[PDB]
């Protein structure tokens, strides 16, 4: 999957699975108070569109937010799987490097979930056309920053026991300040025509973010979201490039993934950077860092 899961640990404690619950109807908004615009993306059973809405919240704030809703390919369980994720992002409660939720329309029509709108869009387009521009050029405190937002939204969501499953430059947004925010993306994304989207039977994986155990034994933990957080890295201080350039999702990038194999130092990364995607990339998930760990460490670089 390419879902937030909340899982079980025995630091942090699940004492509720928030899914399995019902739906805090503390979040209901009026439907009529929201306008449509354009679609910002869609998946196979779920799209996401820009609306204003209209006395939303605590400062009866008239705003530009994201609305995800059902297409009309959706049944029962696309129902359930955005409902399931209402109920996650309504449990975790705020952090300023998320796509936080703002409301949800559940009665009166087709379900909606409203969440922050992200001008800027993604990072991995904004990283590839600032890095192509012929001419305010990117400085490494940008792409610091980006680490340290993405890697607190991470220590955020690990400290809720929650797993991201999809950690990669096209699902962190920027927004107002080109602030960094991860959400998850994984039913209004298009994931069916994005070729880095690899067919393994009936799923659809981005194979070269994913860590060796979640490929091979699909094992989905915090340490496999370090691993492809690591991946991250190396687009954000690379600028964009496609992660393992020209190599093709084949046999022998599995091979070479299993035996150890991992992409050279980015141009534009510092050595104490790379020294963190290395970290992220050891093979046995024990020895590679938290994210709290990367992010006093991100700290660290950031002032010296
Ligand atoms: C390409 O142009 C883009 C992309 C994103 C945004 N902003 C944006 N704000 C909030 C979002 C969001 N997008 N999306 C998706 C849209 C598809 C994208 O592939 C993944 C993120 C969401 O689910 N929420 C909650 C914009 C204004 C232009």
């Amino acid at each position: 999957q390419v879902r937030w899961k909340i899982i079980e640990s025995y630091n942090s404690y699940t004492f509720i699975d928030p899914t399995q619950l019902p739906y805090n109807e503390k979040w209901e908004f009026p439907r009529n108070n929201l306008q449509f615009g354009k679609t910002l993306g869609a998946g196979a059973f779920g799209k996401v569109v820009e609306a204003t809405a209209f006395g939303l919240g605590k400062e009866d704030a008239v705003l530009k937010v994201a609305v995800k809703m059902l297409k009309s390919t959706a049944h029962a369980d696309e129902k359930e799987a955005l409902m399931s994720e209402l109920k996650i992002m309504s449990h975790l409660g705020q952090h300023e490097n998320i796509v936080n939720l703002l409301g949800a329309c559940t009665h009166g029509g087709p379900v909606l979930v409203i969440t922050e709108y992200c001008c800027y869009g993604d990072l991995l387009n904004f990283l590839r056309r600032k890095a192509e521009a012929m001419l305010r050029p990117l400085e490494l405190r940008d792409l610091l920053h980006f680490s340290s937002q993405v890697a607190q939204g991470m220590a955020f969501l690990a400290s809720k026991n929650c797993i991201h499953r999809d950690v990669a430059a096209r699902n962190v947004l920027l927004t107002n300040g080109h602030v960094a925010k991860i959400g998850d993306f994984g039913l209004a994304r298009d994931i069916m025509n994005d070729s880095n989207y690899i067919v393994k039977g009936n799923a659809r994986l981005p194979v070269k973010w994913m860590a060796p155990e979640s490929i091979f034994d699909c094992v989905y933990t915090v340490q496999s979201d370090v691993w492809s957080y690591g991946i991250l890295l190396w687009e954000i201080f690379s600028l964009g490039l496609n992660p393992y350039p020209g190599i093709l999702v084949n046999s022998k990038f599995y091979k070479l993934v299993k035996d150890g194999y991992q992409m050279a130092q980015p141009a534009f990364a510092p050595k104490n950077i790379y020294s963190i995607m290395q970290a992220c990339w050891a093979l046995e998930p024990t020895h590679r860092p938290t994210f709290q760990q990367i992010c006093s460490f991100l700290q660290e670089q950031a002032q010296e």
